[PDB]
């Protein structure tokens, strides 16, 4: 839309009030002109045709139940943009301020979210397994991070490269969650998962085994399901990332934590300089070691801790 930049107010999926950047031209649109070439949020109207209709509102107030997933998709896309710009000097997912597009109300009872190669897409959930998936900042940032990966390393979504692709999205989804600094944790999707059950999530970085995912290469899934275990074997890398940041002793191997900012710097550099579409876990270890060496020096604690973390998860 060509219009005037405005600021609306609304409530997200969890009932929290927030301001959102909109555009006025007859209607108020979920179009944020303040970030790159724009952030745009669409109504899929319970169908599967994408993107749907650019979100229009008569009064710039977004307090209806129907509005909530749109408010959060829009707002959290903005936060994620700010993370990548302010923390990594990256302008949108392509590094050149590409427009960021999201659609909400995708399909009916849809317990998923995704990046379709061009935009983010969020189901509303069935109300049992999930509530609308844009309610989770880690979910939103997970999805935008797929776009970042696709434009950078281009990790093929199968087997080990695919599990790295997934872990990169969990890692940066979590780092974005810490950036926004509202109830941050090392768990994935907790804000929108199982409204009837307290304290659970879909995946855990701190203890992947909590939800059945491997936390050691010896436990890797070797079958055909889930594109060769991309959401399963991600646990191995997620655990390594958690260890690098927070430290711990895992399977008898002790890791000195170097904190989340350095974790993000190391992995952002590995992703954008060293990984390739076919990188496997061993190559991820090498990429991370090289990135830490570039940033902190070969004799550094940071490099030492990256090595210990990959040792701890059995990745040589
Ligand atoms: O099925 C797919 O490939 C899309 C998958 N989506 C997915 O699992 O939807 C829910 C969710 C997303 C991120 C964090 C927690 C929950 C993905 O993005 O990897
Ligand atoms: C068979 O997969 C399952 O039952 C899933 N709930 C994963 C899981 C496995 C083991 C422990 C906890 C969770
Ligand atoms: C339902 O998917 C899950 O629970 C995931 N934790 C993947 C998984 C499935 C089965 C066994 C182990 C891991
Ligand atoms: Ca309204
Ligand atoms: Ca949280
Ligand atoms: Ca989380
Ligand atoms: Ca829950
Ligand atoms: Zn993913």
């Amino acid at each position: 839309i060509t219009g005037t930049s405005t600021v609306g107010v609304g409530r997200g999926v969890l009932g929290d009030q927030k301001n959102i950047n909109t555009t006025y031209s007859t209607y108020y649109y979920l179009q944020d002109n303040t970030r790159g070439n724009g952030i745009f949020t669409y109504d899929a109207k319970y169908r599967t045709t994408l993107p749907g209709s650019l979100w229009a509102d008569a009064d710039n107030q977004f307090f209806a139940s129907y509005d909530a997933p749109a408010v959060d998709a829009h707002y959290y896309a903005g936060v994620t943009y700010d993370y990548y710009k302010n923390v990594h000097n990256r302008l949108s997912y392509d590094g050149n301020n590409a427009a960021i597009r999201s659609s909400v109300h995708y399909s009916q009872g849809y317990n998923n979210a995704f990046w379709n190669g061009s935009q983010m897409v969020y189901g509303d959930g069935d109300g049992q397994t999930f509530i609308p998936l844009s309610g989770g900042i880690d979910v939103v940032a997970h999805e935008l991070t797929h776009a970042v990966t696709d434009y950078t390393a281009g990790l093929i979504y199968q087997n080990e490269s695919g599990a790295i692709n997934e872990a990169i999205s969990d890692i940066f989804g979590t780092l974005v969650e810490f950036y926004a600094n509202k109830n941050p944790d090392w768990e994935i999707g907790e804000d929108v998962y199982t409204p009837g059950i307290s304290g659970d999530s879909l995946r855990s970085m701190s203890d992947p085994a909590k939800y059945g995912d491997p936390d050691h290469y010896s436990k890797r899934y070797t079958g055909t399901q889930d594109n060769g275990g991309v959401h399963i074997n991600s646990g191995i890398i997620n655990k390594a990332a958690y260890l690098i940041s927070q430290g711990g002793t895992h399977y008898g191997v002790s890791v000195v934590g170097i904190g989340r900012d350095k974790l993000g710097k190391i992995f952002y550099r590995a992703l954008t300089q060293y990984l390739t579409p076919t990188s496997n876990f061993s190559q991820l270890r090498a990429a991370a070691v090289q990135s830490a060496t570039d940033l902190y020096g070969s004799t550094s604690q940071e490099v030492a801790s990256v090595k210990q973390a990959f040792d701890a998860v059995g990745v040589k």
